[PDB]
């Protein structure tokens, strides 16, 4: 054979190149020479192809790969035929249960360093030296659509991180929220239940847009906090690198003195806070369902590595109730006002594994999964989640060897009694398989805890009270946090919470559903019940309209670091830009504009109404990525149209919807020379509209501004233009 | 308790009703005059739920379902809380591998009668007479999506029948296109890798627009014949209501006198052939990526039965 | 803690070593300096323990592993408590489903070579070169009986091969008799689940003397022929290590010009063939339940490796037609007398497993697993093994994966397009899974077939002839065989079989079923009819009386081949010896007696009324294997009695009943000095009889005349002797 | 799990019970019980709540735990009585 193309072009340079420069490839052949302990450890699994024989799994060569075995060339196929049934039993037995929730996710592999030693408050290991390197690797989620579901949907994120320490997997199993919808395990089923699709019929699917879900809220008050964060833009994120990540609940650290120290674990990203619009969200998941999971691996293909910074609040143990909210309740925030986040240290994700179902799909979080210097907490949620990673993963990944799966690896020893189970990996040499034993001198032995490479011991906590099935008085409150956040966001975010609430619920059949939600809402803020109501045709009553407002949290009447945009935070690296071209491109706008994209690191898509190549004005030949139908504004942070022969494109109903698409979206939209004719598309004034760059032509001056704009994610002060835009 | 309102406009109305006047329910609830022997059959598990108590599976009524067992109402989980054990074991284990292909799937409940004996042809018995109806469950499914992908996809449909014959199951396990893309089923691996998620990222669903999918076909080109009736708006039905199904293959029909005759098998649309077009289809996707789905469930409920010849 | 013996006496020495002289260990730690190819290949998965800490799964160390986490040391525990968790859920799924069929099985690793080059009639790499080692991975077993069943029940055995070759796994899976009980694959649930337990009750375990068994054997005259192997002493062999094994059907050599020689596939013992007698079979199933797992692993560990000889049947194609039964047929053996078997290689097993769950329990042999140069026929009974054995590791090993199972795995390169499923192992960096691809230039690659290193391509046999479920007339004649087996039989050994079919029919609850298979056998042969007729209380009719023998097997009146015992093959290496100790034992008598034994490669065990030790005549210490009870005589081969104080066990019912019980089971029996007082136990005469060695001490000719015996087996003229002699 | 192959192992007919038994629990591997119930939640109005919460009492009441009392810190440690 030689399918292969002759020039070679079916092979992607194993170099770092922008998104769509080339194709996708896995992460060990995309970048050889990107490595970290972990990485290098699954190298024994690793399997090439290049050079070698096709075979069966038990190491047959196979001579004919495109023809069963039959008695005659139009005969029936022979029952000896055992590559034939080997090739599609295999085939038949692919699928694993997906995971019962976060089935849909994207992951890649990292590491973490800590900033400096922790030995003060903390004697986990991965945490004691800024020169100690742990491997990591991140899978981020939505939660309720199956693993075919689509990346943009309106849902919470789950950002997990698994550390392969030298003292035993740290998984730390957060959410992109810093609270969750219930308060005890006890009714996670329920929640998720309400939420997923419904039972007769299993629809809708990735929304929590239908009636079981706000049924189960609106009876369900505590679930009130984390549904005003799902309704706001946080809902929809522009992409993992641009959302923060949370762990929700408060754990414990445990230094070498034995001293505890309650913390919340959070995760800052360093590309910023960014969330996407609903109708682009919406939208988007028709055009591109693998939006995220895209964006993830094209940014680690490019070196535009995802990078966050854990962040601990430090809590004293004595300051266990200082609060006027429970620090054990999951339905409550700590709000950096009162508690800072410590900056501890930062998380790389530079490689992208070789085989997703391999590697993401097999993987296993659990937040139980801790080393010594970290400890749990009461928290009825987290206690309750302990039970559950542990067990799902014996139909999940098929048995209680899961860890020899080789993702799952520990980097760091393992040695125990444990024996057999379903593909057990592992062929223990020893003599004994009991403790105590004298066979093997009492080997693998236990270990005394103590200030490093000790065994694991609880903190002991003093435990008092009844055998009860009681919820803490302590978590009765419901509607302060879900105010503060309120509160917290600009008027724009604002608006775009109500507007979540009112699309939402008018999903929701059953009429009562919806005021009984809305009756929710007057409990939290007046202004977003009335707003939310009259989007529904409700009419607050009376009694609604005098219900008192929950009280400030601790003083606060608000705090900037829950807001999305309040505090300016943009990074335009990673970023794409739409290019309009047209058939004679003024080559000295494209110039300026690459130019400076590419020194802000801001990646380009040049796009026409076909495939192929334009020519420039001075010849320059430019290849086209796609059609403006083929890579829709909804994909792109920008829209630049360089001057050059307009009439080309002026009349392109596809180029005009571009425009106003990305208009209609808040996006920031340059205009160079005769491109200026486009305004009329987007009914711009004159003398222009702050949020679109124009000029006479694409110089120095007209992309810093573009930049600028860029760095501000969206247009916010076009909102109230959209509203006469037919897009 | 208290909890539904009192004007009991929480319950659907258990009549044929237009799509969107009512909440959509489960089919015995819904429509609980329609009947057939197999719907009959299925009874003996159906479980109910109005006034009964709530209670764990092995039947032991449970008092609070809404906290965990623990030492004092802000302690640590207790291991002897067997109720919430039973309860998140049960849901940890709810999930089972989706089809490899064809996970995204619709199905309904119906029957099946013949216009007339077929017995001159066929010794089957559901052909064997007019007055004789079979009960069926057909599923109607994309081909490459998971269960949780979408259902305007630009994809071949699955059309899949289950006759319950006095004779035994007759399960006619078509598509809605003549053809497939390949000959032998030795390459079907091959084929469905080439159009599913490719292996290293696992994008994209849904969709056969990738280079690994192009890539079979042109090295493959016994493909090119259903891949023309995918590219055409045969990949994007209306409706599974309006689409044409097939069985593919040459199969043979065997009567009493021990004749075979080849047959290849056909399902009409008495609604019609309609498609949407693709740019309503992708941007449906997005608006409703359960249309189909909700589709054939509305129909029913409404009173608009699917009918196929 | 440290809790070993300061001498080191808990470890066994790593050499070497007598059966009971040490206690037994992993193969790697027995014999560390034993390797193959495969054996190293298995390097990545063991797992040492020796001063390792005991850690979870995920690598934490633990601090207390003899308690679970409580809220006070007599509080109740918490759900917190992950390292109970996780140690109690390996256990609770430590078990995987045992083999529908052979689940009883004990195995070894050990290493092939062919004595010559095959390749004028085959090209398969294994057989291409006297110098090629292929390394086997060998496991025994029973047919019936479950995992936990006993291993000298009356059964037949399987003997499974799976080489690790160049070329892929081939898997040779055999029995220990030359035929099957049924002819087409599609009545294997049938067979199968007549000869298990019963379904209403699951009794019985590991026997077919029960009513389904017979009433499908009286039903299926098909079975005879295996049955009546079955109902011989083939049915209770000695050990693994003295029994023959055989692929049973007609499989096929290809060599490089592409011509097909049918071919029968033969181990032979190079231990000689030696089997049980019934009621000591059926009493060490009491006894020693694990007797043949044991003395298999003992014998590796002592260096009494089993050694077997591959050897062929050939028939050359246009020979197949030329006998009385069809080549095709698995209920017909080919006679040696008529196919000589042409001797190929030789097999040594020289390693116990380390873990025999994770190697034993896990291993898949399959008989459709055959490289190039090997081929299928059309017996209808191999035709639809190829289905099951790929069929079933799918519940038994959860999932297609099976191939990555440590054991499993080829020791050549395996490379395909085949991915997922539970618990996937590899990780594949191949851009495409599909061929025909281009972009990986369509790796890896189909094979042409070819004299070496080729792909596989069927043998091009002509198929003619109508879709029918029908058996080959040639098929239906069931009576010749099993009448060619019984007349090749010594006398002894088919009293052996008259009382086999005599016990098992006697345990049939439904009269007629006994009388129904008298009858089959009265189609067989007249004296063997009337003898089994007479000891279950039937008489034959004139009409049974008078049916036809059936006629020789091509002219063949017997075939000594098929009796375990007409032509010598003793080998007394290995076999082992009860000595019977008394409180002053005559030390010159056992310095003479332990040397002689010692030189043959004969293992003792010294036995005695107690543990501990005994000092002897001269002061010498004796130290004492077992007791008499404890180690019966149905556990050895022979027993010597030394002189020395006899009075001390000369009233000993214990030592008095070891020499009657090994008396009736025909052993070889050997009284020094005063132990001649024993005679009298025995009723042996004053002159002496043959198979009982006495003199005044054990010097000059004892030992010989004994270790004589020994090779004989056993003492085959005592049987009218035995037949009074309560015991 | 692994030994009756799910969660639902309390439908395999030797193991159910022959009292009623209704809850939220749903799918799981061999389901046999098709659930007509239009809620699989609860709290839930779409079907008042059913199946409901039982108060415990004499006779026919939900499972309430004894209220024991529990005082002692989280510990590994095997009680001095047992020794
Ligand atoms: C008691 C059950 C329970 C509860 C209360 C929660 N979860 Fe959970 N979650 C699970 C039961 C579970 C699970 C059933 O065990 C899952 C799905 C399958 C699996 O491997 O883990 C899981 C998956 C899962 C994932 C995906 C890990 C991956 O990518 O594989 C994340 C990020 C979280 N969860 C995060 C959360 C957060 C931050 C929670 C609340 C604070 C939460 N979970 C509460
Ligand atoms: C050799 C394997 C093979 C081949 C060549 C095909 N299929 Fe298939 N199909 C599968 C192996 C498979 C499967 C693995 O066995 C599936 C998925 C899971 C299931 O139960 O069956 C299945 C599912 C599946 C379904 C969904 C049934 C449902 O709704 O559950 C339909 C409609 C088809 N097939 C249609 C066809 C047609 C018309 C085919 C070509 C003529 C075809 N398949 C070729
Ligand atoms: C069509 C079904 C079928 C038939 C006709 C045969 N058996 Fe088989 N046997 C199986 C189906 C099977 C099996 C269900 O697939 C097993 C049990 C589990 C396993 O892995 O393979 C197996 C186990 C198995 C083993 C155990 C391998 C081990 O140690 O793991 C041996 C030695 C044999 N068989 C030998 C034979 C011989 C020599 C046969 C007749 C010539 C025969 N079997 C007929």
């Amino acid at each position: 054979d030689s399918l292969a193309p002759e020039d070679g072009s079916h092979r992607p340079a194993a170099e770092p190149t922008p998104p769509g420069a080339q194709p996708t490839a896995p992460g060990s052949l995309k970048a050889p020479d990107t490595r970290n302990e972990k990485l290098n450890s699954l190298e024994d699994v690793r399997k090439g192809s290049e050079n070698y024989a096709l075979t069966t799994n038990q190491g047959v060569r196979i001579a004919d790969d495109q023809n069963s075995l039959r008695a005659g060339s139009r005969g029936p196929t022979l029952l000896e035929d055992f590559i034939l049934r080997e090739k599609i039993t295999h085939f038949d037995h692919e699928r694993i249960p997906e995971r019962i929730v976060h089935a849909r996710g994207s992951a890649a592999h990292g590491y973490f360093q800590p900033y400096k030693s922790l030995s003060d408050i903390t004697k986990a290991d991965f945490l004691s030296d800024p020169n100690k390197i742990t491997p990591v690797f991140v899978r981020f989620s939505t939660v309720q659509g199956g693993a075919g579901s689509a990346d943009t949907v309106r849902d919470i994120r789950g950002f997990a991180t698994k550390f392969y320490t030298e003292e035993g997997i740290f998984d730390l199993v957060g959410n992109n929220t810093p609270i969750f919808f219930i308060q005890d395990a006890h009714k996670f089923p329920d929640f998720v239940h309400a939420v997923k699709p419904e039972p007769h019929w299993a629809i809708p699917q990735g929304q929590s847009a239908h009636d079981t879900f706000w049924d189960y809220v609106s009876l369900q008050p505590e679930t009130l906090h984390n549904v005003m964060w799902a309704m706001s833009d946080r809902g929809i994120p522009r992409s993992y690198r641009t959302m923060e990540g949370f762990g929700i609940h408060t754990f414990r650290l445990i230094n070498a003195e034995g001293k505890a120290t309650f913390v919340r674990f959070h995760w800052k990203p360093l590309a910023g806070k960014a969330s996407l619009v609903w109708d682009e969200a919406q939208k988007l998941t028709g055009r591109d369902p693998d939006f995220h999971r895209r964006e993830l691996w094209e940014a680690i293909e490019a070196g535009d590595f995802p990078e966050y910074e854990l962040g601990f609040q430090l809590i004293p143990e004595e300051d266990e109730f200082k609060f006027d909210f429970d620090l054990l309740d999951p339905t409550k925030l700590i709000p950096e006002e009162l508690v800072p986040v410590q900056r501890v240290g930062k998380m790389v994700l530079n490689r992208n594994p070789d085989n997703f179902f391999a590697e993401n799909e097999q993987a296993a979080f659990h937040p139980g999964h801790i080393v010594p210097g970290l400890d749990f907490t009461n928290d009825p949620l987290l206690q309750g989640r302990l039970f559950s990673y542990t067990d799902t993963q014996i139909s999940r990944l098929g048995g209680p060897n899961f860890h020899e799966i080789p993702i799952n690896r520990p980097t760091c020893p393992y040695h125990n009694f444990q024996r057999d189970g379903m593909h057990r990996m592992g062929i223990d040499t020893n003599p004994a398989n009991y403790e105590p034993n004298s066979i093997n001198d009492n080997w693998p032995r236990e270990t005394p805890p103590g200030p490093k490479r000790g065994g694991f011991e609880s903190y002991q906590e003093r435990v008092e009270g009844n055998k009860v099935r009681e919820r803490s008085p302590s978590f009765g409150e419901y509607y302060s946090h879900p105010r503060l956040f309120w509160l917290s966001q600009t008027p724009f975010e604002q608006r775009h919470i109500v507007d979540g609430f009112s699309f939402e619920l008018s999903k929701v059949v059953r009429p009562y559903i919806r005021e009984r939600v809305v009756d929710q809402l007057a409990h939290i803020d007046l202004t977003l019940a009335q707003a939310v109501a009259k989007n529904l045709g409700i009419e607050l009553t009376d009694d609604q309209l005098n219900i008192t407002p929950p009280p400030d949290v601790n003083g606060l009447k608000k705090d900037p670091s829950l807001s999305l945009y309040a505090i300016p935070d943009g990074d335009v690296k990673g970023r794409v830009v739409a290019i309009l071209l047209n058939d004679e491109v003024r080559s000295a706008d494209l110039l300026a504009i690459l130019k400076a994209l590419k020194a802000k690191g801001v990646h380009a898509k040049l796009l026409y109404s076909r495939m192929g190549e334009v020519t420039a004005d001075d010849g320059t030949v430019l290849p086209i990525a796609a059609t403006f139908a083929g890579a829709p504004s909804l994909t792109v942070d920008a829209v630049i149209v360089p001057c050059g022969n307009i009439a080309d494109i002026a009349d392109n109903g596809d180029a005009n919807y571009y425009l106003m698409e990305a208009y209609k979206h808040l996006k920031p939209i340059a205009l160079a020379g005769d491109a200026r004719k486009f305004k009329a598309t987007i009914k711009i004034a004159d003398q222009g509209e702050e949020g679109i760059v124009e000029a006479d032509s694409a110089d120095g001056s007209f992309m810093d501004e573009l930049l600028t704009l860029m760095a501000a994610h969206r247009v916010w002060s076009r909102i109230p233009k959209i509203d006469k835009i037919p897009a």
